[PDB]
């Protein structure tokens, strides 16, 4: 095999940012185009994280759970090669890697919980000292970024070569929508693991249309992932405090829109966490045992990011913070270097 040499010649090549505007304009702007570029694009982001999980230790890298994946990425890799020489125009050599593309997703399914055992492993076999800490967090921020970036462009090919929404980007995205789902999601979580639950109270703000609703340019979907576990831990947070008690305070959720900000707290009264406490809920390995880090990612994807101020003994406040703008909003990629 050469495939050693493909993530050679393509380790050489810098992933590609995008904008929301130009996911968009291949609304359809044709699939040859959304062909002929991926073709080369996949390759060129698998590459670069196989050339960074390469540079693991041999004590990392030789585990049977990287080596899994690390697997994956080549037989993915591989997968790609086969349409490089296949010229587009052909209706069935599109059809045929649409399928490539659908096998690849759900080959890569697992790599999450996969990549977690790995961690565990680490944790038993040579410890938690904060240096090891430093590795995994900066590595597996980028390896989950990476990963993201390669879904996106997958599911964006796929949904639309299979009109209101444009593949998994809304162009007309209401944003307190998406939060009663992700909120009625994890009430129903909630109630079944709990028998109660805070309720919502959401509040509006839109600088320059001071009454407007808020409509967005996003991934709904990433949206709702993130929404969804910061309701998971505000009632969790909400219930335990306040077990020994009767009123249950709601979780209130603000959504501020600014010039190029907006930004979306959630406020719970959960009696809060210290901050000494605060960087560890971010750590993958500090949060390994027999969800943030990941929701932060998403964040961080389209040039937000993710943040906890809590006050110990009241109550933790969690703000999302995504770029107004279709323009200012651009694939975070981890490169090479
Ligand atoms: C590891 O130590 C601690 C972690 C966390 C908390 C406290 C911790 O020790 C004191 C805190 C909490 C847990 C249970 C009940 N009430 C609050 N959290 C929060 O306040 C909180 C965290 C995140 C979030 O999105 C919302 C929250 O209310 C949970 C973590
Ligand atoms: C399972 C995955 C997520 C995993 C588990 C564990 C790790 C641990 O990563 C470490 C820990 C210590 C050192 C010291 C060193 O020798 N530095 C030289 C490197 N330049 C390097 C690395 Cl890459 C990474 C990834
Ligand atoms: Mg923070």
């Amino acid at each position: 095999g050469s495939a050693p040499k493909y993530i050679e010649h393509f380790s050489k090549f810098s992933p590609s940012p995008l904008s929301m505007k130009q996911f968009l304009d291949f609304g359809n702007a044709c699939e040859k185009t959304s062909f002929t570029f991926l073709r080369q694009e996949l390759p060129v982001r698998l590459a670069n994280i196989m050339k960074e999980i390469n540079l693991l230790p041999d004590r990392v890298l030789s585990t049977p759970s990287v080596q899994l994946v690390q697997s994956w990425y080549v037989q993915s890799l591989l997968d790609i090669m086969e349409f490089l020489d296949k010229d587009p125009e052909d209706h069935r050599t599109l059809s045929q890697f649409t399928d490539a593309l659908v096998t690849i997703r759900n080959r890569h399914n697992d790599v999450v919980p996969t990549m977690a055992q790995g961690v565990l492993e680490y944790k038993d076999t040579y410890g938690d000292d904060p240096v090891s800490n430093q590795n995994i967090q900066y590595f597996l921020d980028r390896f989950y970024l990476s990963r993201i970036s390669i879904r996106m462009l997958i599911n964006q090919h796929t949904l639309i070569f299979d009109p209101k929404h444009i593949g998994s980007i809304d162009p007309n995205c209401n944003v307190s929508e998406v939060v009663k789902d992700a909120y009625d999601m994890a009430k129903l979580l909630c109630d079944k693991y709990y028998m109660a639950s805070p309720d919502l109270e959401i509040q509006e703000i839109n600088a320059a249309n001071s009454k407007q609703p808020i409509h967005m340019v996003y991934v709904p979907s990433h949206l709702y992932h993130m929404l969804f576990e910061l309701f998971k831990n505000a009632m969790r947070a909400t219930v335990e405090s306040h077990e020994s008690s009767l009123i249950l305070p709601p979780i209130k959720v603000m959504v501020a829109l600014g010039e190029e900000d907006l930004s979306i707290k959630m406020s719970d009264r959960g009696g809060g966490v210290p901050l000494r406490k605060i960087e560890r809920l971010f750590s993958y390995m500090y949060s390994t045992a027999p969800g943030l880090p990941i929701s932060r990612l998403y964040a961080k994807y389209f040039q937000g990011d993710l943040q906890l101020f809590s006050m110990e003994g009241f109550g933790t406040d969690a703000v999302i913070y995504l770029k107004a703008l279709s323009t200012d909003s651009v694939e975070r990629l981890p490169v090479y270097n």
